[PDB]
């Protein structure tokens, strides 16, 4: 027994806007507990200025790794601007080290987004 809370993920996700706009955004999450998870990553649509998100995922226990998806939280601009929002996804398993995330970005009267991509675990 070693690999403990704390344990460092590697993930993608690019999307687009119905704007008819790519955006890119990537980083790594914190495994503190199978309940509640932390997610913080950077974004942009190379132009400048960026956009950092900050909040946490949702899963749950059903199968050895199928459960709905959910993210909250709010992206802090480097512009000293925030603007809370929330999505939903779901989280399949394709292969033993790959795994398949889809979930949509939205909030209020606004436009919603969809984003693809894949997670990999480094450590056990």
């Amino acid at each position: 027994m070693q690999d403990g809370p704390g344990t460092l993920d590697v993930f993608v996700a690019a999307g687009w806007n119905t704007d008819n706009t790519i955006e890119i955004t990537g980083g790594a999450t914190y495994q503190l507990s199978p309940y509640i998870m932390v997610k913080a990553g950077y974004g942009w649509n190379n132009s400048s200025l960026n956009r950092f998100e900050f909040g946490g995922g949702l899963q749950y226990k059903v199968t050895p790794d199928l459960e709905p998806y959910a993210w909250a939280g709010a992206t802090y601009n480097t512009d000293n601007t925030l603007v809370p929002a929330a999505g939903a996804g779901f989280r399949y398993k394709v292969s033993p080290e790959v795994k398949l995330v889809v979930e949509y970005g939205w909030n209020n009267s606004s436009l919603q987004f969809l984003q693809a991509g894949l997670s990999y675990r480094i450590q056990p």
